[PDB]
């Protein structure tokens, strides 16, 4: 469905939208946070009645706005997540409208084989519930995350940009018996500043910083005790998209040591799609940070890019508020929350 | 060749022989150093006449040594070195009896295309030579030895039986710069003992010691940073038996984590010969000191091995008194110091 009714109904959608391609909204959990925003304005001042035709419209939208960026995925999966809430209540719904037992929670026979109430205010509390999880994810994960770090070990982490993994840094970092050592890894073309303010974090706490280059991967990496890296996208097989810049070459540096490797993951942030080619999800970046002047650039031609796709044969812990899970099997928590008909909207 | 002709002239030989089937004499280099006293006793009191005779002769006893004992290859190398030192001598006086180019030392188309002096003088020297060489062997490891530990490493010994790695361990601890930890695998049926007192003279040193069992080498393998093995004796491709008990699995060990294999042995223990059969050239050790009774011990056939054999593909170096080698140079070395046709007799 084209935006034709949904302008004067809603306002923000539009801004939504410039905010999404111009890039004038930062951060992933912001991002979810203005999905669940336009959802809650979706449903308290229009009037549908209809359930399935509203539940399509929704699907529709959440392709469009899929569309619309196609390296941004909290905003898709929040939605997703949304829809089967909907979907399993709209099911309860239909057996007591109308008037068999599963051997685990899912079915696999049931897709080939043929098989007025408050929902307005259930699914109000759903959106509710939703924006609850996405504030409180730290509170889940620390009494699972503060469990494998030891005393004289070496941390590396790269992509240090969000504020959920530094604080899963500061709650360890608070027992102070527990010692660590912290290398950061600059990240060249965007997380530079980013890694600085990181490092300027640690010292405010009082926590050992050294400053890496990202050339020095292989001279360190046998001193290295744990690696852990905070993602923005988390997949199917075990891979995963972190925050930009230097993730994959220090991932298989890792795997060629021996080194275990640790994951800040989130199942909002978790992903039902699959990646199957590099050559589209990741994203290239600007070579305007690189190199003045446009004259060399006639004969030249600068490589770059912001967000970088790693195999699932390196890392092996995801940790989440439920807990820590393989990466050869956080299929099963995505469809734990996540249906197969959703994947393609 | 029998014993007929040496009754008289020379009796030691017996002695030898007694020393070595009942195993009263310990320890390669004793005898080495009884080899050397054997050659020396046969120099100062036979008679030769002709030179190639007296050549052909010594190969004969040479052989008789290596048939009364397989496991001693210290006696045999110290004799096909003074065969060595011998030829030489003896190729130079042809030339001055008979009174050529070369493109490096020795060449390989002098074999195709068709080729009384004071040499016992010289042959004598040679034995002391090699006597003095015997003597020290630590004071020309030691300057390439403590150059490869470095702070905040641990080391991981298999193998205490030998006292050259011991001394070497030593050397690198006398230093007060250099600060390690030391994780010391025991060798049930072999190896206990010696490691005992290995670890013993550790403590004494003041130094960080751990004793670990046999079986705990797995959990601690994600911090071990160097691995040094107590060989007895080196070969030509690189493979190397060492001194009794608990070395293959744990150079597996390392082999799998890619952690650095070191050996410090010597050129004395360094044979020409090829280590083509495992079961031919390693002995087997007693069955009494596993389990007690007899009766009910037919029914319990116990195997146990004394020597350990270990493939050239996990060791990678060979530090000994001239300096750093290679298990695919340390070959060059033996040719430098045996001759192509001493090597079979």
């Amino acid at each position: 469905h084209p935006n034709a009714a949904t302008s004067d109904v809603n306002v923000t959608i539009d801004t939504f939208v410039a905010k999404l391609k111009r890039r004038q909204v930062q951060g992933s959990y912001a991002i979810a946070l203005e999905t669940l925003q336009l959802l809650m304005r979706f449903i308290s001042a229009a009037r549908w009645n209809h359930v399935n035709d509203l539940i399509e419209q929704i699907r529709d939208l959440g392709n469009s706005l899929e569309k619309a960026h196609p390296t941004a995925f909290s905003c898709g999966n929040v939605i997703r997540r949304i829809l089967a809430v909907l979907r399993d209540e709209v099911e309860e719904d239909t057996m007591s409208t109308t008037v068999v037992a599963e051997p685990l929670i899912s079915s696999m026979f049931n897709l080939l084989q043929k098989p007025k109430t408050d929902y307005r205010q259930v699914a109000i509390q759903g959106i509710k519930d939703l924006i609850d999880e996405i504030k409180n994810i730290d509170e889940g994960i620390q009494q699972i995350a503060i469990d494998l770090i030891h005393d004289h070990e070496i941390l590396l982490t790269p992509t240090p940009d969000s504020k959920t993994v530094l604080k899963f840094l500061i709650t360890a970092r608070e027992r102070s018996n527990r010692t660590f050592t912290v290398l950061v890894t600059e990240g060249f073309p965007n997380n530079t500043k980013n890694a600085h303010e990181f490092a300027k974090k640690l010292a405010q706490h009082n926590i050992e910083t050294l400053v890496v280059p990202d050339s020095a991967v292989f001279a360190l990496m046998s001193r290295v005790g744990k690696v852990i890296i905070g993602t923005k996208a988390v997949f199917v097989n075990g891979g995963t998209i972190s925050s930009n810049s230097g993730v994959s070459s220090v991932c298989e540096c890792a795997r060629e040591f021996r080194t275990p490797v640790f994951a800040v993951a989130g199942l909002y942030k978790l992903s039902p799609l699959y990646p199957f080619d590099v050559e589209k999800f990741v994203e290239f970046g600007g070579s305007q940070r690189i190199l003045p002047r446009m004259d060399p650039r006639k004969r030249l031609d600068t490589v770059n890019q912001i967000t970088d796709y790693v195999p699932p044969e390196n890392i092996d812990i995801y940790i989440t508020n439920v807990g820590g899970f393989n990466p050869s099997f956080i299929y099963r928590i995505a469809w734990d929350n996540y249906k197969q008909i959703d994947v393609h909207l």
